[PDB]
């Protein structure tokens, strides 16, 4: 894994508040990099509320590409880009739902790229 323990420390504030509003247990957080990833609100909604807490994506769940390939290493840009060809624009019946798909979608084809602590 390339993501750097620095990044555990950044995201601390906005991971427990995350966790706390949507009911998730780190055991779903590590289930998703595991690729175990199902339709559950409680992991979901923690997705797209980590996502918005690094403003990667908006009030209706569209990404912002630059952010999210900004977030990424210079070395896995290229393959994150045609990722999100495939998996953007994002789709589903609400934000928790959209970030389900997308996450789905990104797994599917490329785990590395799918940024989630």
């Amino acid at each position: 894994d390339w993501v750097p323990p620095e990044v555990f420390d950044l995201v601390a504030e906005d991971k427990a508040r995350c966790m706390s509003e949507h009911g998730t247990t780190q055991a779903q957080i590590d289930d998703v990099d595991k690729g175990n990833l199902v339709n559950e609100p409680s992991i979901t909604c923690y997705m797209y509320c980590l996502l918005e807490a690094f403003s990667l994506v908006d009030d209706e769940a569209n990404v912002d590409e630059d952010i999210m390939l900004g977030l990424l290493p210079d070395q896995l840009q290229e393959r994150a880009q045609s990722v999100m060809g495939k998996c953007l624009p994002t789709s589903g019946s609400d934000n928790c739902n959209k970030i389900y798909n997308l996450a789905k979608c990104v797994q599917e084809s490329a785990p590395d790229v799918w940024f989630v602590i």
